[PDB]
């Protein structure tokens, strides 16, 4: 019954900075609340089981506080390894989990390096003509893409995918893929990747065409 919501969805934190995550509940949970840490790939981990009691072995820079319907976890001397995802959990009724909060490295704003890649001959005989937009080592996560063709922004018939942080330098990479049928390659005459990002006063474009 009890829905629990965790805000804000994302926090950008440069190393060594203090971070604050808030958790709210549709109904009261008194103090039957806990905070877990999720490292992608591994298994979630216990951070705080009481409203504030820290479990064994967690660094003292972690601490949570709250009661009733509002709680907040906080970290004061965050290190690089602490960068992960977090969940607030309650057990005062049928227990449930919150959607969670991301935490990412903060770094210098970097404009996206954009490249486009059309199909070629071998795919025609396979009948799966496709194009790729590669955006490399951009920051922050807000960098956004547009597949464009003659009188059409080809979103809804293609897929976006993204790396994790290029953690050795903390940038992001995106490999959007556009896929069409055999005869489609010739049907459309214009093809382009367009990119927007606050390091871009105007959209960045890469393009190709038929003829």
């Amino acid at each position: 019954e009890i829905v629990m919501t965790q805000s804000p969805a994302t926090l950008s934190v440069s190393p060594g900075e203090r971070a604050t995550l808030s958790c709210r509940a549709s109904q009261s949970v008194s103090s039957n609340l806990a905070w877990y840490q999720q490292k992608p790939g591994q298994a979630p981990r216990l951070l705080i089981y009481g409203a504030s009691t820290r479990a064994t072995g967690i660094p003292a820079r972690f601490s949570g506080s709250g009661s009733g319907t509002e709680f907040t976890l906080t970290i004061s001397s965050m290190q690089s390894e602490d960068f992960a995802v977090y969940y607030c959990h309650q057990y005062n009724n049928w227990w449930t989990f919150g959607q969670g909060t991301k935490v990412e490295i903060k770094r210098t704003v970097a404009a996206p390096s954009v490249f486009i890649f059309p199909p070629s001959d071998e795919q025609l005989k396979s009948g799966t003509a496709s194009v790729v937009c590669l955006l490399n080592n951009f920051y922050p996560r807000e960098a956004k893409v547009q597949w464009k063709v003659d009188n059409a922004l080809q979103s809804g018939n293609s897929q976006e995918s993204v790396t994790e942080q290029d953690s050795k330098d903390s940038t992001y990479s995106l490999s959007s893929t556009l896929t069409l049928s055999k005869a489609d390659y010739e049907k459309h005459k214009v093809y382009a990747c367009e990119v927007t990002h606050q390091g871009l006063s105007s959209p960045v474009t890469k393009s190709f065409n038929r003829g």
